[PDB]
């Protein structure tokens, strides 16, 4: 029922936008132990990933989690701009709960 | 079955036909808690969103909802033309139900 | 095993091949309730579905209706361009059985 | 550990390789009961199958098998070039045990 | 969490890093029993593989290895340059654990 990335991204503590307006840089994914995860980075320096699933990730974020993984990709591989994303503040690198994109 | 989307979508209490005619303007994906969902957007002005699975739906619409955000992104990447969406209006954004592309 | 999708056709009751030698015209998708399902229609007028799995399917085919929907929808995105369909002629519209392509 | 195609397939009873350097002629799909599979060919007029998932395989092979299908549709849509097919020849059309690409 | 995949690659015995900055030469794939696996080669001459999941892998990495093997897919298939792999150089040829893409 939120209608854009930034009224969903403020229903959460810890957060905050990042306005990106830029295909990604870097893309990275790991399958290795305890660190499987995907890392992206733009021009501007900045770092994020999507994190390794865990405890404090509820059932329904487990399939949510690996889409997010797909669009990252999908996203790198076509040079699609990325217009914002909602990260958690938190964790080294800030982790993404949302992303947007505007054509 | 039905043999149109606008057969199908009258199948149904608290729907409506959006003729689109258009690209998807902006997509957003959430993998935040509670709040696992899409919502697109059109340069009409209109919003819609593939609702959070919940009480609401049965078990044979769990597939249906993950491949209807896949279809949507996918629309989105290759500025695929949208025709019209069935939408259940008694949701905010309007919930997508069906969907159908032409050209 | 079949060759060829006329041969695999021929295997079943109330079937029929459709030759088409054209792309998809409109592709319809629904995730609302007791009806999760494709419809692909045709320039030549004709209207074809993926049914609702339910109990006229065996185990086995569950993955390949999903997997059937997951190729329409990308051979409607590339304009594919379909040669035959097998179909089943008891259903309104016909069943989608087997899809072929060629160039 | 095999290094290529050709190593891996020779470690197998009842195969061989195909060398095809051509892009796929023809990709066949089908939902139909007890004949969940996919065949295609090519312009040499060579014909191979992804058999229906059965006893004579084992757990591993069940993601395998549905990934090949994957692979083998995304080839076919991208005119890419097989290089070659690792196939059983036990089997009428001959099996696909594994393909590569070169390009 | 690491911000780059020299970091991630550190933190485990028996790896390294490769510069290919290139394109995948070959991608090759096997739904063989107990050789369902991937294996990518290069202009260079260098190869490497997607391990058949076993018991060496915990139960997180499931998902991670046949995600990679998507990655590894459609990064051959769209003719994507390889930034770095982070590879366990135990195996022959070594096993990726990680990947990197830039621009
Ligand atoms: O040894 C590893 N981790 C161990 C952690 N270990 C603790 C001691 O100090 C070194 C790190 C824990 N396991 C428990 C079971 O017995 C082995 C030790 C380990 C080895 C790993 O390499 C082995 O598995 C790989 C696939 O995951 C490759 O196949 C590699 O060739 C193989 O050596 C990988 C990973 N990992 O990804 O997390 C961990
Ligand atoms: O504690 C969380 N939620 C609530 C805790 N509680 C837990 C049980 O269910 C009811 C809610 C706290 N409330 C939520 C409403 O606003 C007031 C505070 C919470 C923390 C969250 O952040 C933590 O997990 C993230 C991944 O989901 C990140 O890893 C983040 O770094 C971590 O802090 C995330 C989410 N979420 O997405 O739903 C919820
Ligand atoms: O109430 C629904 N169905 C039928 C019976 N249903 C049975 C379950 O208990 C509620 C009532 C009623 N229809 C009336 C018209 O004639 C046919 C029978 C129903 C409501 C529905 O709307 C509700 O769920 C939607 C998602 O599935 C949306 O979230 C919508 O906003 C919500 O109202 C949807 C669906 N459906 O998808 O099949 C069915
Ligand atoms: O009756 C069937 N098989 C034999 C009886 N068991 O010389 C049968 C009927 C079939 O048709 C019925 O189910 C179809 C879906 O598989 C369609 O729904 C079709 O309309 C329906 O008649 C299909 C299949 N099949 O695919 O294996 C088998
Ligand atoms: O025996 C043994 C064996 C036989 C095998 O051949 C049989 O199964 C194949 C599919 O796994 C083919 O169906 C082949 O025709 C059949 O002989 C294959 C495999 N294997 O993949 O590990 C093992």
């Amino acid at each position: 029922a939120p209608q854009t990335i930034t009224e969903l991204c403020s229903e959460y503590r810890n957060t905050q936008i990042y306005t990106i307006n830029d295909k990604i840089l870097s893309y990275t994914e790991s399958m290795a132990g305890k660190r499987e995860m995907v890392i992206i980075t733009f021009k501007s320096g900045e770092t994020f990933q999507v994190e390794v699933p865990g405890s404090q990730h509820i059932d329904s974020q487990k399939k949510a989690i690996e889409r997010m993984k797909d669009t990252l990709r999908i996203t790198y591989l076509t040079e699609t701009k990325i217009d914002k994303l909602c990260v958690w503040n938190n964790k080294t690198p800030n982790s993404i709960a949302a992303i947007s994109m505007k054509n």
